[PDB]
């Protein structure tokens, strides 16, 4: 049978198909079997898969939940069985998983925070009016804002014209954009938490034909602000690391079967995207 399984999530999304090619491509330079189920966002065949692949005896099992809560019983029965699990992208709960592979949202946010705070003073004067589109309902975004809010004292120059909460909705992201530029006529830039929260400010600055004095900054590549990139008025957007956390993943996996100790947390570091370096993306969209 497999050596490793990875359950995921699904294989519409290039986040977790760059997860796999991660995984895959680490198993297949150590030269190890690893199977990937797609559960096709069915958490309850995520728990059945975890089941399956424990009574075929594979060495190892990594799992990104949907169900964080809902997949632990799962967890434990592969622990119970002296399988070791990695969790990856999503944060499971306290348990016997060996370790978790995932992104520091905070820590994102204090990046992408201080590369806005080195472009207002290169090209904005050493001065911006911000305001920033959240999600006041995502624990993640809410780490992301205050984590690029936090990077902002370095210039007491930066400062707030509004918050705005775009409720992880494009259309209401949208909205609440347009309101805060037609409510602010001195704002110079806009920070958004996240993929809907970013293509809301883009719609609302190309609306309101705001394309020449409006910077946006946000998280979440899509073909929609590399356009953006390419037309001047998305400024940076940061990326995550799917496949490197795919990689870690398997590559701890093989350290564990081997005898050798992994940190509890990896930390993958995400990669803020301008007009410098937008080129490497261009054929993932
Ligand atoms: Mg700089």
């Amino acid at each position: 049978g497999p050596t490793y399984a990875l359950v995921q999530i699904n294989q519409q999304a290039l986040f977790f198909n760059l997860m796999n090619k991660g995984a895959q491509d680490a198993a297949k330079a150590s030269g190890k079997d690893l199977v990937i189920f797609n559960s096709n966002d069915n958490p309850v065949a995520q728990n059945d898969a975890i089941e399956n692949y424990i009574q075929q005896g594979v060495k190892g099992i990594l799992v990104a939940a949907i169900d964080v809560n809902g997949i632990m019983p799962a967890v434990k029965e592969a622990a119970a069985a002296n399988i070791p699990v990695i969790a990856i992208d999503a944060v499971l709960p306290a348990g016997p998983q060996a370790a978790q592979v995932g992104v520091d949202n905070i820590e994102g946010g204090r990046i992408i925070g201080q590369y806005f705070v080195d472009y207002v003073q290169k090209e904005m004067g050493g001065q911006a009016r911000l305001g920033i589109v959240g999600a006041l309902n995502s624990a993640i975004q809410n780490q992301r804002q205050k984590g690029f809010e936090e990077t902002l004292k370095s210039n007491p120059k930066i400062t707030i014209a509004n918050v705005v909460d775009g409720q992880n909705v494009q259309d209401k992201a949208m909205t609440a954009a347009e309101n805060l530029i037609t409510g602010n006529p001195d704002l110079t830039a806009i920070y958004a938490t996240g993929e809907p929260a970013l293509l809301g400010a883009i719609a609302a600055v190309e609306n309101q034909g705001r394309q020449k004095d409006i910077k946006v900054f946000g998280w979440d590549l899509t073909a929609k602000a590399i356009s953006g990139i390419d037309g001047g008025y998305v400024t940076a957007v940061l990326q995550q690391d799917p496949e490197k956390m795919g990689a870690e993943a398997l590559n701890a996996l093989n350290s564990i079967t081997s005898g050798k100790t992994v940190p509890k947390t990896i930390l993958v570091p995400a990669t803020v995207v301008t007009k410098a370096n937008v080129d490497s993306y261009r054929p993932l969209f």
